């Protein structure tokens, strides 16, 4: 009867009164956090926490690897129409690369997520998550209805 500690397709406002809720505005940040499936990248895991620093929720894409769960490439800043030529011609460059390391990313990482669940990739997405200094106590767990129905994660507890 045990619930996935991986949240599915959550929107917006929800990842932010989820957030709220449990207090991450007046807690360190990364002491408080989620894990939930992309809504971008199918196979991906995002982390959502709250950054202190910037007043802002943010995110972290995490996909498997041969040595287990790691950081996918992140993209380039998003384009402001306050953009210089010189912003606009490095950004070019920089979403071509994040397009073609993200494209190889999630071809290994599909793959794995694909595979059968011989369990201990959770392990290594625990490892990742202390390696960031999410602060594990500080998870925060879906309900029954908001976890994730991704068969990897059924064991993810």
């Amino acid at each position: 009867s045990k619930i996935p500690i991986i949240f599915g397709l959550i929107n917006s406002y929800q990842i932010h009164n989820l957030l709220e809720q449990h207090n991450a505005k007046t807690k360190e940040s990364k002491a408080v956090f989620l894990i939930r499936d992309s809504s971008t990248y199918p196979g991906l895991l995002t982390i959502s926490y709250y950054c202190q620093e910037q007043d802002i929720v943010k995110h972290i894409r995490f996909g498997l690897t041969d040595k287990g769960w790691k950081t996918a490439p992140k993209p380039p800043h998003e384009p402001l129409k306050s953009d210089s030529p010189e912003i606009k011609e490095k950004y070019t460059l920089d979403k071509i690369k994040f397009e073609r390391k993200m494209k190889q990313f999630i071809n290994t990482a599909k793959k794995l997520f694909e595979q059968h669940i011989r369990a201990e990739s959770f392990k290594t997405l625990i490892m990742e998550l202390k390696i960031h200094e999410f602060n594990l106590e500080g998870l925060i767990k879906p309900t029954r209805s908001q976890a994730s129905q991704e068969k990897h994660f059924t064991d993810y507890v």
